[PDB]
């Protein structure tokens, strides 16, 4: 079932993040210059650029912190596209940042990948 | 063409907002308890609840300010669903708030309506 595959995609990302593997984490995202990440106030695009940004921001794997997603809803839009709405939580040394996310996931090459990710706090 | 209808939906909302007509503005959104609006950090649902919230926040039509959307991308996902990514701008008496939005629009009853709206700044 697609919802199960979509759930596993996000579970895999939590697990990769939580073992400090940015390369594995990035496998949840569409590997394309069109990949669109939206933050609180800005747009950025591209998978290479996004991977580079995480490496820049987290030179030490211990700095990633512990990630958990709480999925509020998965809505199938077609056999090839779904929207995923949830909260994210990070447990850090001196804080516990929280926020929300909304994702478009699409079936590309028989795999579900995140093609647009709007995360805010 | 659906992209033209989606563009017009957002143009109609600008126009309604800019003449102080919240009821007309709300016609851009799916009229359902499932309507999902995501802000920087929180979820809210429902069309009635959203209309009530705008009326609460903007008791005076002059307080709405001038709204403009700048659409960055419309992506058709199927004949029934599209994602819309853009910036919003408001011109107010003493400031000019800006931010980003990502929307799911869906063809429901042969009309394009916003069913999920994640707006942040
Ligand atoms: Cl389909
Ligand atoms: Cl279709």
């Amino acid at each position: 079932m697609p919802t199960d595959d979509i759930v596993q995609l996000l579970k895999g990302q939590e697990e990769a993040w939580n073992r400090g593997d940015l390369d594995a984490y990035m496998q949840g995202y569409w590997q394309n210059e069109q990949l669109m990440l939206i933050s609180n106030g800005k747009f950025r695009n591209g998978w290479d650029e996004t991977l580079a940004a995480y490496k820049k921001n987290y030179p030490d794997k211990e700095s990633l912190g512990e990630l958990k997603f709480t999925i509020k809803e998965i809505k199938m839009l077609s056999n090839y596209a779904a929207m995923v709405v949830g909260r994210w939580d990070l447990k850090r040394l001196k804080d516990t940042p929280t926020g929300v996310f909304t994702l478009l996931v699409e079936k590309i090459d028989d795999r579900w990948v995140i093609t647009m990710d709007h995360s805010s706090d």
